């Protein structure tokens, strides 16, 4: 049926589980929707410039930047806090019906993630929901952070897949643009807070889901059309 | 002395005076700290990946992705607003005094933005300090946004410079990262609500000043150390 690959953070795992540690140390926990996007920028800036880091190590050094510029006080235990949350968020309710039915339907599954390699068990294990996946694969081996053709490229290489088989499915436009960009399929979820960037001239995903099972309705739909 | 080559927007005029639109759609004025960085983010996608769009255009469709995102009304006239006051910020008070004083050191000035060419008057030309500068250069002809190392490139041999005659002054360490990794130095000048991001093997300013004064001052005073 074709391989759909899912993006991990925010997509899958939900991101609004650190939003406490943001209560506390900014007192506000909408500081989370200016450090993801800064953090995301930073990965592209690096990988603009030839530089790579863990994305955890850029997810630190953006939490304290951020703290910085909020004249928020950080300590050592914010810091581990922060590593542990990100390391284990929760996966939304509609992820693993969603996944059942795409299984069900004949799609094979793989995710790709920013995210650096973990001993195990990784977030999607913690999570429940990594046994759904034939493979998880991370930028980590590229040394460059999505939307660069590498990540794309690498991971249809490491599947043996061609572009026409994949489906990158984020709830982050920039994922699906970098995906459709190396000729693959997209599919856009949204998850509260996300939702689709359209400009012109920029191709638009090919499937769109308010949610994960309305997403899932549309692929499964797409099968017999 | 040197060529020193500034960054425009919130480097040279002032950001915050967009906080009034941000305060009237958002009922909050801190959106700005969303907006921006989500902004930067995509005109870096949007290089990564093989497009170009005007910045001024990726700003509109960020700004109306943020409002979606908060579920707030955005009309043509928003827009319109927008536009009106991302191309018309005023320079802070800081910065005439400051170039006076590196001009008078022996600096050569330009600018070099992601914003598109302007029809006159531009925002520096409205902000009265566009004289200051013997060239004002965008991302236009790299047809790639900051940090990709075409535009600083493409600078460098427009300005017919050396990497290292070349300074980049800016409130953004994406900027100077970008510079300085092809062989620039890097000129960091605080702004409200920027500050450096210290991380493993990424480049550090070769210069920082709490405000252009200061900034000038340190680059102004290496010419005798």
């Amino acid at each position: 049926s074709g391989i759909l690959v899912f993006d991990v953070n925010e997509t899958l795992l939900d991101l609004t589980s650190l939003s406490p540690l943001f209560e506390r140390v900014f007192g506000d926990a909408k500081v989370l929707r200016e450090w993801f996007p800064e953090l995301i920028l930073y990965s592209q800036t690096l990988t603009l410039t030839g530089l790579y880091r863990p994305f955890g190590e850029i997810a630190a050094a953006v939490f304290e930047m951020v703290a910085a510029n909020h004249q928020a006080k950080v300590t050592p235990d914010d810091i581990a806090e922060l590593k542990t949350r990100l390391t284990s968020m929760p996966a939304y309710p509609d992820v693993a019906p969603a996944l059942t039915r795409l299984q069900d339907a004949g799609f094979r599954l793989v995710t790709l993630t920013n995210s650096a390699p973990s001993p195990a068990p990784s977030p999607l294990e913690k999570a429940g929901i990594a046994s759904f996946f034939e493979a998880h694969l991370t930028v980590h081996s590229s040394q460059r952070f999505k939307p660069h053709p590498s990540v794309y490229d690498s991971t249809a290489e490491t599947l043996g897949a061609k572009p026409e088989e994949l489906c990158m499915i984020a709830c982050h436009i920039w994922d699906t643009i970098g995906a459709q960009a190396r000729g693959w399929r997209g599919g856009f979820v949204a998850r509260p807070h996300n939702t689709p960037l359209t400009l012109a001239e920029v191709p638009q995903p090919d499937f769109i889901g308010r949610d994960m099972g309305e997403l899932a309705d549309q692929l499964i739909a797409s099968l017999t059309a």
